[PDB]
């Protein structure tokens, strides 16, 4: 019959090895391939700190270099309020990258034509926008405008080894003040440490927002970073982790095969022998959760580690979506260590307590989930303009979740104490929210995931 | 007989369609009603975001425009302590707005006539007040003094396209100096994102605080918004959540009404065929708790939306009521999508759990209310000379409240070993009084806490 | 017999009101006197407020007026670190002093023979420090000192209506340098709030402390504060006070003495009847533990009461002693108001339960205090070199505190990550050291505490 | 026979006083070898204060006299930008080391020849490293270049009771910038508190580092210590501690080998008698555990005491070590006072809970480290780039293991909302990355712990 074929499917590791002596194939696999992906991120990462390093480390000397007055934290605050203030700043950027040679601790080269679409052929592009008509007279409340945009630019060029002093900015349609340049440097670590070619080209756009229109400029600095070359173990370990993870891959999915053609021939020999009935979840014990987990994995790191090769050679670029392919897959790998755990008693116990106890502990959570969103809604409406930590709904969602986790509490009671809102109503309200949140969240709704849990171990425990 | 009136009454909605026939909805619309309420919200909510951070980012320019030497972060220290400091700060305010068009980075109008009432057709009123006689002397101790207060004012006119630097203030017996004045000007975000008509006024108070005569003036500016028009879907949308609203407080009214008919009839049935004694609780279970949530909040949603659109239309400006009327109506819907998860078992078992356990939590709250109070009144008559965190009754229950949430905690220790309340009998105290409050509280009235609602899930699960 | 006696004693009040209907005297009277107390020391604290902030908003203005180059935040870090920074610091201080009428804010008077004992009838006495021989010289280690200290003290009288500026510092041998003077202010807001008299004298001490001699001179600026009157309800309620707390300590010491009296006649009544053993136990159960809370605190309302009085005349000013006795006073009397709430069935589970879990608690708090100290000792010798909060043993306490009850967790990981204690061998020590005492102490001894509780629920449910 | 050696053996010390009478001399020792460690400990921790005080003071100051522009705060951000702020920062360090006599408030005196090996006899040196051909142009990346480092000095001699402003920076190619100097000073507290010889001799290092060559050159100051002599009890009390924990070595040691000798004729009786088999673990319960903390802490404590001899002297000087060998063995000699509270039955309960739920809390720890793991490699690659918490990945584990023990969580979640991680993607996956981190390990996680320790405690109550 098949109950033999069915007795070795379902069976341990350990017992297969007795039944047909099949030696251990995927599991030494599975073993070699856990080392090998958390090896490969941990080559990435380290790499990809020096880069990030050197980005970050350049752009705060831009700050220093090129905006006036400018001192390390003050980024979210820096601003100018009056005219000539603005001035000054916009003057002192471009005066600034005029003698970039002689002051600069870095070696900067001027990129011709850097200046993007609004540059001539120029490499500094100070551009003003403002609005086709203005005509904004709150005297007697008349606004003819045409809110077509219109750009004004100026062209800048490097000395070789001024026009823009001529700038007039119209305030009253004032939209912003864009400063665009380009500067070359070339990472001298790389040259030594590891003697990687690694030009950086550095799009630098100081930008002086008016667009609020709230007597307030805000000025920032950013940077965009183009890594080019100037004019191996890991390409080779690289093409190592695809063979590892597509062969695992070929293995787990031969092995999924071999569970879908066995639930088949199950469900006819039960709908023969005695023509019993099989519902759908009785097929699912034929798929093993685990190998889903395998396959899915594999896909990560092939597909991940395809985009790092291109990024290893100065191709991609896309740093974001390579390191969560990366990321994720190594996630999955190590969570598919507590797979060999469960073919122990003792560890099992703990792992079967949280898988019995996971369906109660979803159901709870989409129980607590809608108090939870009208506790957010209710104070992003009422708090918000008053509160700083209730300014968007994600800001509130990370703001009570905090709070229920026993964070960041004092604080949020202390900004509502400050000037209570500007009023009485709106302090006393923010009490009564606060103090039945907090204690409606921690002293029932916490105390109920730690029974849910408790009373699983004790099922667990004594069948 | 009745028991099938009975039984159709408190019977599931599901059973409740077999019998009958009868189409579900009041469930459809409260479905209707959760989404239309919550679509309001967030719409109310996102504009009121645009409102708050146009006025906010005004009032910042204002403070660096008019406030000599203010920087960001200083607002609660900003303070003058010479008389030559008052007299820079006051005069730098005044200068300031006498040139305001040719500095600022906003398009500000004089609203001429602006000052208040203590301005005569001015538009900047330099205030100064103090007692009508001071006669203070700490030589001898002697305090002739009329605590009548004198207001004396100064009238600035702006320049068409100094009577205020003649300013003599008298310290001995002066309790602040105010300046008042109006400043037009237009959101243009407001004319390009939605074509909306808005002109906003800020009335701008500058305030030298000197009511604590303490030799430090602190120094605050306030600005109130009057919002007008410069000379839909929202209203639209308004009247469609009055109507949804208005429909489910009917069908909710109506139900509750056959629910007190149904429990007159049974009152007296079960007075002459047993001649039985019903109990006023006896007879709440006629009573659907779940319908008293919806027309409460129907109530609610409806007179906030009322408010609502007399605040779109620039009619009321009261934000703060209006919102907190739907911030809480809202919660209440969302909160009300629980019945729905208690006509499911598995469901039902968790928010069966935390109703039977919300009686002893509420109870044990009591218990510990008394202990937790005792500790604010010892905590602030003892620690609110020497600690910041206790300086009123109202900040020491946040304070302790944070702390037996695991919050503030070691800053709470910190300021105490920094001077150490200045006497050693004060710090051995602060040491006894929190490391008590915090065992007691953690270890043992938390540990309660859950052991509470632990007790409730065995017995709803075993019963 | 006496088993009526014994009867009627041990009874609950309700139950004392049926036999012999006894009006509950000292029930009706603890209400009262929790009502008094309260409202007493809420007084008490509102009046203590508005001392404590005169006092302080003038002590800012002193470091304004008198400490060159000061701002707010810079207290602990405020020092000199050149001799002609030392200089201009302490002349600062003295022709600051000369010129306050002038410059001032608030209304300070000069006291005439003010600078201490030091001073010669002089309103400021300059002094400076140093040892007899200080001959100090790191050039060949030789060392020839005297220890006894030399004070040098210059006179400095103020203007009606420059022998300091000769001041030379002996900086190889000094200690310190101190200014002493007095200044004279007078509440305003007393005379017209109150209409109460109240002249403030402040002892001013600028120290330039030099007794580390560690090249860096601390500068603080102390006031010590002299509250006379310039030349009632509160008095008539403080009366009443304690004449609620003379009359209910009797009323318990009476059934006191009634306990210890019934004792005495049970003790042979059982060795006559019976000639049965009593144990010392056995007889506690005679004592009413209620009341040693209610005469302990009567002693100390009254004891804290009667100091009061002599505050609000000022006469004492010993507010440390006095808000101690009040504040431990009222939490013990809301503390009492437990007793009332274990007169119901409902609530005397969860009172019961916290009695029987306490002895279990206790016990394991002794068994964990030792593991507690074990890591304070070796925080404190390893960590105390490198890490800010592991400076002194009580420091210690308070952050190992905070940690296992999850506060100030990453900025105490943080601290170590910075400079790594300067040492790999200390850094991978303080990942053991503090990954091993959180694990340790939240995982398995807090949970032993919800055991604890949870198992003494228990019993109190199914007896 | 033996049973009656194997009697008295595994009996409590209070039986064993009753057979045979034997004096309690371990119980005794172990109670005395406490109190000295811990003293002997103390007296450390002590003086090791005041000389890290001293040398963290002196460093303060050099900050403050050598570092041009320097205030407390900005260590981490202290750096140069431009080339002349690079030259005015170096010179700035010379010349206030030629005017340290006549500026400074301590007392130091120049160390001739203390500029290291770079000097050539001269107190000060100035010395700037760079590569031996730079030939760096981004303008055609050309990077003809020798890594091999030229160190270029120039020697600075203080002025007895200038060619170093002739320094060229060679800025493209340059590595570092340091002075080197020492500085000799007298402990004057030392003198006159312990009347002790105490000459320090500072080494100043103040680094102007470039090897990032990232246009911003960060300045540190560092220095090192060396503490002799200028030209007891304490020794005793060293000697006393040794002595108690060499006689508590030899008396735990005897016992222990009483244990192995009990085991080997047990070993084989069993093996005569019965012929039965003994496994490993059935003669470790020969093996008390406790002697074998007492003779590791003994251990520690005589060879951590007689490294502080050498340190006491002047000839050591290694803090580190000695500190963790007395700090170790101080930890686990007040945890050895849990065996004395084993012999109640009452206090045995609660320690006996914890041992017999270790081993499933030991086991539960290995399931979840590698999910703990997996998300660590997950966030650190992400998450690294964007988010300071998660730099390295020790920094990601302590961020992550404060989260789960409610830490720092608001503000891991406010990073994230600053600037999305510059990307909607990046901002997306930090929300299901944190979300699902917290909740799974709060929830699920921390609540087995919970219910680990309560059935190990529910065992032992109901054996
Ligand atoms: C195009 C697709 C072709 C795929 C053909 C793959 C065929 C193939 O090799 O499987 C046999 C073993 C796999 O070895 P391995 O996966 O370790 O062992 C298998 C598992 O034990 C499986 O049970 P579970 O995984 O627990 O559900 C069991 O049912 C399989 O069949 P059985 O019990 O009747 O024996 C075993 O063969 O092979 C190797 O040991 C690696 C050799 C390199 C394989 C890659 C060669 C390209
Ligand atoms: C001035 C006041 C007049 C109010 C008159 C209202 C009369 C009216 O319509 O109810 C019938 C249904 C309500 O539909 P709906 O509320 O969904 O259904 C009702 C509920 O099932 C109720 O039980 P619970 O709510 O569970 O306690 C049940 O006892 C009612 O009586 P029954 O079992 O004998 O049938 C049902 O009619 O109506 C509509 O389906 C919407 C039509 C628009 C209603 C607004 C018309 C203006
Ligand atoms: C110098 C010392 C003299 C002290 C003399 C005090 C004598 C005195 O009055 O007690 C009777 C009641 C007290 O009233 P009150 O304390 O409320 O009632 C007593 C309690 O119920 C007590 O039980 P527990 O407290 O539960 O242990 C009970 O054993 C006493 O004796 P009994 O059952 O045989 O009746 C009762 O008299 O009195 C007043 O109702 C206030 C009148 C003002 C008392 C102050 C007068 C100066
Ligand atoms: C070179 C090595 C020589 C080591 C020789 C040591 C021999 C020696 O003294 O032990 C006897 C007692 C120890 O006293 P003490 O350690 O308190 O008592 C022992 C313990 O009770 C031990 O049981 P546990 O520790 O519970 O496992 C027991 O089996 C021993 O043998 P017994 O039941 O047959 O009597 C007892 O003698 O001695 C002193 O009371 C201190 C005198 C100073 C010892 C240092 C002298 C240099
Ligand atoms: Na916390």
């Amino acid at each position: 019959d098949l109950r033999r074929r069915l007795k070795y499917f379902f069976m341990s590791p350990c017992d297969k090895f007795r039944a047909k002596g099949r030696k251990p194939c995927k599991l030494m696999l599975q073993v070699v391939k856990i080392l090998v992906v958390t090896v490969q991120l941990i080559l990435f990462g380290l790499s990809n700190q020096l880069v990030v390093t050197f980005r970050e480390e350049n752009t705060i000397a831009f700050r220093h270099l090129f905006l006036l007055g400018y001192s390390d934290g003050s980024d979210d605050t820096f601003a100018a309020y009056t005219q000539e203030q603005l001035y000054q700043a916009i003057f002192y950027a471009v005066d600034q990258y005029l003698i970039l040679p002689e002051i600069s601790l870095g070696r900067y080269a001027y990129v011709r034509g850097g200046g993007g679409p609004w540059a001539n052929g120029s490499a500094l592009a100070l551009c003003q926008r403002y609005y086709h008509r203005g005509h904004v007279d709150p005297a007697n409340d008349t606004f003819d405008i045409d809110p077509r945009v219109v750009t004004d630019c100026i062209q800048v060029d490097p000395p070789d080894r001024a026009s823009y002093k001529n700038l007039t900015l119209k305030f009253h349609k004032l939209i912003n003040v864009t400063i665009h340049f380009q500067l070359k440097t070339i990472n001298l670590q790389s040259l030594i440490n590891n003697e990687i070619p690694d030009c950086y080209t550095f799009s630098i756009l100081i930008t002086f927002d008016n667009k609020a229109h709230s007597g307030r400029i805000p000025i920032r600095l950013e940077t965009k970073t183009h890594i080019q070359e100037c004019k191996s173990f890991r390409l080779l370990f690289d093409v190592v982790v695809i063979l590892t993870c597509s062969l695992s891959f070929l293995l787990c999915a031969r092995s999924l095969l071999r569970g879908f053609l066995l639930q088949n021939e199950f469900v006819v020999f039960m709908w023969r022998r005695r023509g019993r009935e099989i519902s759908l979840w009785e097929r699912l014990e034929f798929v093993n959760g685990w190998y889903i987990l395998l396959v899915t994995s594999d896909v990560l790191t092939i597909s991940g580690t395809v985009m790092k090769i291109g990024i290893e050679a100065k191709n991609l670029a896309s740093y974001d979506v390579c390191s969560i392919l990366l990321g994720t897959s190594t996630l999955l790998v190590w969570v598919g260590v507590i797979r060999y755990l469960t073919f122990f008693h003792k560890y099992n116990i703990l792992i079967a307590t949280l898988r019995v106890a996971l369906p109660s502990v979803m159901r709870f959570c989409c129980c607590v989930a809608v108090i939870y969103l009208g506790y957010c809604f209710c104070g992003w409406i009422v708090l918000g303009p008053y509160h700083v930590k209730f300014r968007s709904l994600s800001m509130v969602s990370e703001c009570l979740f905090s709070l229920i986790n026993g964070d960041d509490m004092f604080v949020t009671f202390a900004a509502m104490q400050a000037q209570q809102g500007h009023s009485s109503l709106v302090w006393l309200f923010s009490q009564l929210y606060l103090y039945s949140f907090i204690s409606l969240f921690i002293y029932m709704v916490l105390s109920l995931f730690i029974a849910l849990i408790t009373g699983a171990y004790d099922t667990i425990k004594h069948p």
